[PDB]
């Protein structure tokens, strides 16, 4: 096993996988029986993803009721039936709704009505907002942010223990429903990510196979992440290419069909699991099937270049706002932070509708084109003054969630970034769209009008979410996938193409990193990025470090050593590995002696020949590289392999070791 | 660079590829000029991926127009504008159009007429196959077949130099066109990603950082192949996906962006070239918005497993026929097999109207979901003995598609299993819908009907068409991706999902592999698989062939050699690579000195020393491995790494070499 905070070697587990694999096949030909458990161990893989896949989709629909519920609880309560929200008791004037304003001073409108649902609306998102940092802060610290930057580490092959656990997959799930209801500018499609993980690691332990195998729980949680995105999303294939693209490392193949597996899964629960009939895929869902024409395609081009400007300037700022509450007074009060946040939010965020609507619905509303029916200020149409100020409201929106999101991403409780960031987008595009539909009825003898309502700002509002979102995760096909099994419109896939792609050159243009490798690089977690290479010129012998100033490399004759002597190295030397030689002038790389294993093995010895036996736990093969290799090489072969150590050598005499950490630290 | 039917050592590539970058980098501070000039080399890769989605679009919009008009031309001729197709015709009776039974008998219906329009479309069939295979056999033999068993091969590294050339481009196109309007059992989707990888590969040579490069023109061609799977289909995120499953082999997230941006280009080129403004996202498109209920995902499910027991059977016969071919009389006379199955299959097909319509029609016909204006036998109800007749006749079409497809699939004329095999599934499937139905309003009384027309058998074609596709090709999400973005219907993903699923399983039961890699081991093609894993249990010692039955290991020393004794080592070995050592005694790994650098150098100096020089072609890095090493690892690196040979050692002793081509000899 593993160490905490120590990362995955993952040539020794894919061998050890093998042995297993070996030994089951031994076992099979004992009996027709053995046969049977045989199979039943081969589909324990397809057994597990389907249980994460039925696990997602379950705390997604309650995660999301109980969101819907608890937000709504900001504004009133239902008399009828007190566990409905809203728009369950609207359709269920609206008498059955009850306000607080008209529960406590008994007058709906006036200014004491306003006055007194403004201080409620403000002590509700504070009371939501403290429940959830306290409930973090006590009972599972990790269930703050969104997750994924943790998980993208977690795939990587590095380790925390208690990160994706029964504590914090709980406190998680409370705190987030929590915090969304709080309306802190977040949401919670990201950190289903890091909930669906929590229920693969969980069900993991059902099997064997994948409960003492680090590999197959990475391939276990590659899957879940894409059912978790496939249930917050709706979006199967989308999160198939999530896991692909962004957060899982390794994909042998095996694990694209078993996220494949797990996101079905997951996305026949949600539509399978639909208490009310909702048949949105999510709350912000919007049906698509109109065309567009060539021209809209350099608006669109535009909004990604706003998204890249966005997702640029988000990188630049909120990193920079988490580094400083990291390395100030701020970061000594969490609470206080987070209920100053959400006091804040709610203080500005009540005046104007927009930002008062949780962030879902807002969503919701600018994807939709505007109906006849509908009379809202969004689509309020004579045009005239009402146009302008609805286009005033909308950019008083995008400020505010773009300065508090800003505030807000980093702060101790469960922080999604996909939904303020897409809303972001969504209130770009809409502003944009109805732009172009005043220049299309307005100057409709242009030949560009001429020729080809004409416009629909909805379709807008989904490309700048697109740009939005694309411009700071910097996620292409996934994104892209995942936009149009959002809305279901697989007509206008070239335009969010051209927008996530152009989002994605322009937040280039100001540096390459997302988000989620930005809270890696800030978190100094241990990622070994792929993106990133190796551009100084170097030798594996600068960067192995049993430097003239480190001390002897440590290292274990064969046949020599006693059983006290290792046990000696054992506890005075924190190494977790050492190099099993065949002599201490010869340094001939005999084998690599694990430290937990060899310590393991002494204590159920006690309760030394290489050649008390220890050739069982000895690693007879460990990667080597020449210590004339340019050190790029093995980046690559870390990289591409999943080394933890690769034990450098000089003409055959072992000459020191490199560790993934080595690497790491190198390269800062 | 490299020599025919040779493999790509991408690790050498890489680091030549980072040592231009450097060069590059230096000769940009020289001046302003230098830097616009090294923008221009990093934009490189886009512009030559544009190129490539600009010639797909172009190539398949040509292909397209010229089969259709050839496929009618089987059928007769139009008097207004003779370039016209039947179409084209018809809403540009029917008087225009004029059947060669009206041109020649000058009777439109009779016995006579019908003789006649027999014996036509006979020798038309029989015209085009002609044509096709001949021009195949003379002018480029590498334009037979689908091609995709070995743009995989050359995505894995291998090279095959006139495959992706000017004259296979050329002649691919003109011979897939007389193909497809031969009537043959095949279709020009697939062959279209050969023609998207000839594109790339001829604009690679406009650019020198992709001309000299075979790891940036695999790169390259990564990105073509999903810009004619985009073209093919009209699925750019299909085709990305497609090129990330199928076909490529690296995807270092450098891959995946620029295949999503020439999948963008390709689908629009193919949006903005609308010659005759066919909506159809391809001529076998059709819309799709309607729900669809739990229960028939029951029967979803069981076509999955018809298309897991076709692709199962047809890998099981197809490739049990092209070995025949292969290994008897029947390989030694190209043309006259090709002649043979063109007028078996016309006139096997002329009879059936199913069979005799183009297959891309077909599955368009398949797909459509039936009209109350529509009266086709397809759609034909009252039920009574229509509807069975009609069933018989779909029947039909199955097993002649079936049987001549498996006969079919191989010839020497360029070949593609994409619509045969789709048509296989989609006359599945909508005689599966037909019977459901059909179930369906005779006994409405049932709770499943009764609680819940009622159900659209082209979503059952759908399904079916993904069913085959996936169990005779084995891809999941790709394939997935394909379906729906061909079709539009994004909202029967997850019965895609359980049907491509099912249809995998159940052909996996049967083998695990493709037609496309079953076409790959058939032919031989050196390709090193990731789902076959190295199940042996061997030592790297073992593999490595110095053996004791072979000469001693080729090798050079580092100063003793002299110009005259290198050149005698290249002229009389054949071997590409010589490891340079120390001396021929100790046997020390300095270097790796290929044979095509050697006889350069050594050509150049003419018109020796490793510390005539030779340091400069010296590769101080040769990758090495532990004579003790076992195998299984040293396959992971060569598949991970994509190297070509690995130096084994002996405790620091040069102990031989191991190559790809070793490793494949072995697997064998
Ligand atoms: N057997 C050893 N002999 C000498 N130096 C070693 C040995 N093992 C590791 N080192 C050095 O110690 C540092 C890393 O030691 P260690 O193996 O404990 O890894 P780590 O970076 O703490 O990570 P991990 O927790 O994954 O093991 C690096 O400087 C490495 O060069
Ligand atoms: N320098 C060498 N000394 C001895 N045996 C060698 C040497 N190079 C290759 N061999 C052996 O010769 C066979 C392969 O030789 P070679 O290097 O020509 O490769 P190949 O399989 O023909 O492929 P490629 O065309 O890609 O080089 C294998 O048996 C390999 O063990």
């Amino acid at each position: 096993t593993y160490d905490d905070f120590h990362t995955i070697d993952w040539v020794r587990e894919k061998c050890k996988d093998r042995e297993r694999h070996r030994r089951i096949n031994s076992k099979k030909k004992e009996s027709a029986w053995e046969m049977t458990k045989s199979l039943y161990d081969a589909w324990s893989g397809w057994l597990v993803v389907t249980l994460t896949g039925l696990a997602s989709g379950a705390l997604a629909g309650l995660i999301d009721i109980a969101a819907d519920w608890m937000t709504d609880l900001k504004e009133g309560i239902c008399l009828s039936a007190l566990w409905y929200n809203h728009e369950q008791c609207c359709w269920g004037k609206c008498p059955q709704w009850k306000t607080w304003a008209e529960l406590i001073i008994g007058q709906a409108e006036g200014p004491g009505s306003y006055i007194m649902n403004y201080i409620m609306y403000i002590f509700w998102a504070l009371s939501f907002a403290f429940l959830a940092v306290s409930l973090v802060k006590v009972f599972a610290p990790y269930a703050c942010g969104s997750g994924i930057p943790e998980i993208k580490t977690i795939l990587s092959g590095f380790i925390i223990r208690g990160y994706l656990g029964k504590w914090t997959l709980m406190i998680k799930t409370i705190t987030l429903v929590l915090a969304v209801a709080s309306g802190l500018s977040l949401g919670k499609e990201g950190p289903l990510v890091h909930v669906a993980c929590c229920c693969g690691n969980i069900f993991s332990y059902l099997f064997p196979k994948y409960s003492t195998n680090e590999a197959k729980k990475r391939e276990v949680l590659s899957a879940a992440s894409a059912a978790g995105v496939s249930v917050a999303f709706g979006a199967p294939i989308g999160g198939v290419l999530f896991s692909l693209e962004e957060v899982s490392y390794y994909f042998p193949l095996k694990t694209l069909w078993r996220s494949f597996f797990a996101a079905l899964v997951a996305a026949f629960v949600l539509r399978s699991i639909n208490p009310f009939g909702n048949s949105r895929l999510v709350l912000f869902y919007v049906e698509y099937h109109t065309p567009w024409y060539l021209f809209e395609l350099f608006p669109f081009i535009l909004l990604g270049v706003f998204g890249g400007l966005w997702g640029a300037f988000f990188i630049r700022a909120n990193i920079a706002w988490c580094r400083r509450r990291k390395s100030t007074k701020f970061g000594k009060y969490p609470v206080l932070e987070v209920i100053i946040v959400a006091a804040i939010t709610a203080v500005i965020a009540f005046p104007n509708p927009y930002t008062r609507l949780n962030t879902s619905e807002l969503i919701k509303e600018l994807f939709t084109d505007c109906g006849p029916l509908e009379s809202s200020s969004l689509c309020d149409y004579r045009a005239g003054v009402g146009v302008y100020s609805a286009i005033w409201q909308l950019c008083l929106a995008l400020i505010f969630k773009i300065i508090m999101t800003v505030f807000t991403f980093g702060i101790k409780v469960p922080s999604g970034l996909f939904i303020p960031s897409m809303a972001i987008g969504a209130i770009a595009g809409r502003i944009v769209g109805i732009a172009v539909e005043q220049l299309a009825y307005y100057h409709h003898d242009w030949f560009i009008f001429k020729e080809w309502d004409c416009i629909t700002p909805g379709l807008y509002a989904m490309v700048g979410a697109a740009a939005c979102l694309g411009g700071v995760t910097r996620m292409t096909v996934s994104l892209v996938v995942i936009v149009f099994e959002l809305t279901g419109g697989l007509e206008y896939t070239v335009p969010l193409m051209a927008a996530v792609m152009t989002s994605k050159w322009v937040g280039d243009a100001f540096g390459r990193e997302g988000i989620y490798e930005a809270h890696i690089r800030l978190n100094g977690y241990p990622f070994l990025d792929a993106k990133e290479e190796f551009t100084h010129t170097t030798l594996a012998a600068d960067v192995m470090r049993p430097r003239r100033s480190d001390p002897p490399l440590a290292v274990l004759t064969q046949d020599n050593m006693t059983v006290d002597d290792i046990e000696n190295m054992i506890n005075e030397t924190s190494y977790n590995g050492f190099p099993v030689i065949m002599s201490k002038e010869s340094q001939r790389l005999v084998g690599f002696a694990l430290r937990r294993d060899l310590t393991i093995a002494i204590e159920s010895a006690r309760k030394v020949c290489f050649a008390l036996k220890l050739r069982s736990i000895l690693d007879m093969s460990p990667f080597t590289v020449t210590d004339h290799t340019p050190m790029e090489i093995v980046v690559d072969i870390f990289r591409k392999l999943g080394l933890r150590q690769c034990l450098v050598t000089h003409n055959g005499r072992l000459l020191g070791i490199i560790t993934k950490k080595d690497i790491l630290r190198h390269m800062a």
